[PDB]
């Protein structure tokens, strides 16, 4: 009944992520609408390891009168590279933990340019320790220096909800602190956007297999969108992009009319020849995605230890990008003032590939040297 979002705390360690988070719980758990967890229960978070890389984190759920969510908290800054970069955790919003006393520290820094880079649509900021601090002008300025630093990264500062309060005195049953607590969801509630669903978004498949019995047949799973007998689809790309139509939409012993986000279906194509159509392309709604070689991207390096490299690289490192379903060679380009990648690190890179591949802000992909993945990117700018 009740829409669902996916959020999380993102702010600089000892700021009061995790405080914030057991007082949210609490206060909606007071309302009938959680069950409250412990500072304890959330601060220690257990680990997963999804694919070499572990992670830390805490889910919590919880419901205001409106909507139901998904929370996401993280003890250190090294876990929030990770799943914000990898998608572990998707967030449709976040929560900015700055503390009043100390304001924006470098961590506080690093997420807003990271939650930019990965297309965190919206954020709002929870200002934090306001017991600690006793002069109204200097609360109003470290609010001001909060606005001009999601600023600088294109988020809209002077419109975000910035509430003040104290997390540790809402948990204390404090009245003041509570209130803060449900200004803040009320935020939430109206500021972050619902989630698009993905049956609404333009058709995409990604091709991993071709076949020619009746034609030429591809198989996938429908990344979203709708595909109808009939409609006109789009093969990008890798080769020049090229138009057909959907003849036909099946399953094993199982004829389909339509073929929607998150099936796995084979997809007729009306006089497509086989060998015009390989693993690494995808069927789309025609004018909804282009191919492109070069972009920038964040990415995270895998530590030994996740599996990845052991050695730094370099300036014109000439590895695999592994984009949906195959690999394709690329040159890496480092920022300007960089000069070496060691693994563990986050970095902005720019990136040239020998083929194009249908590509658009927000696609992730993995780097593999030796068909290992040393790292993880998402695509944060084309360039063309
Ligand atoms: N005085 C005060 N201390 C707080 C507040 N919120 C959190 N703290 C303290 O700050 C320290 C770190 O908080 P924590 O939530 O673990 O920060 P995190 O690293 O972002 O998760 C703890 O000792 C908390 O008790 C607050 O509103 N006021
Ligand atoms: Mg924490």
């Amino acid at each position: 009944t009740k829409p669902h979002v996916n959020i999380g705390t993102i702010g600089h360690v000892d700021h009061g992520k995790t405080t914030l988070t057991a007082a949210i719980t609490k206060v909606l758990a007071e309302k009938g609408q959680a069950e409250f967890k412990a500072y304890d229960q959330i601060d220690k978070a257990p680990e997963e390891k999804e694919r070499g890389i572990t992670i830390s984190t805490a889910h919590v759920e919880y419901e205001t009168e409106n909507r139901h969510y998904a929370h996401v908290d993280c003890p250190g800054h090294a876990d929030y590279v990770k799943n914000m970069i990898t998608g572990a955790a998707q967030m449709d919003g976040a929560i900015l933990v700055v503390s009043a006393a100390d304001g924006p520290m470098p961590q506080t820094r690093e997420h807003i340019l990271l939650a930019r880079q990965v297309g965190v649509p919206y954020i709002v900021v929870f200002l934090n320790k306001v017991d600690m601090v006793d002069d109204e002008e200097l609360l109003e300025l470290v609010e001001m220096e909060v606005r001009e630093l999601l600023s600088s990264y294109d988020f809209p500062g002077d419109d975000i909800p910035i509430i003040k309060g104290s997390a540790l005195k809402a948990l204390e049953g404090d009245e003041e602190g509570e209130e803060a607590i449900m200004k803040l969801m009320d935020a939430v509630d109206s500021y972050i956007p619902e989630p698009e669903r993905a049956i609404d978004k333009p058709f995409l498949m990604p091709i991993e297999d071709v076949f020619s019995i009746r034609g030429t047949v591809v198989t996938g799973r429908v990344e979203r969108g709708i595909v109808k007998v009939g409609e006109e689809v789009e093969i990008v790309g890798i080769r020049d992009t090229q138009k057909t139509t959907c003849t036909g939409v099946e399953m094993f012993r199982k004829l389909l009319d339509e073929g929607q986000a998150g099936d796995n279906v084979g997809v007729l194509l009306r006089g497509t020849k086989r060998e015009d159509v390989e693993r690494g392309q995808v069927l789309a709604k025609p004018g909804s995605i282009k191919p492109h070689t070069k972009f920038k991207a964040e990415v995270y390096i895998l530590t030994k230890e996740e599996g990845g490299r052991h050695t730094p690289f370099f300036n014109g490192y000439r590895p695999q990008f592994y984009f949906r379903t195959t690999d394709v060679t690329g040159v890496i380009t480092l920022p300007e003032g960089v000069e070496m990648v060691m693994p563990g690190d986050n970095v902005t890179i720019t990136v040239e590939l020998i083929a194009p591949i249908a590509m658009e802000e927000g696609l992730r992909f993995a780097i593999r040297e030796g068909g290992r993945t040393v790292g993880a990117g998402v695509v944060s700018e084309i360039i063309e």
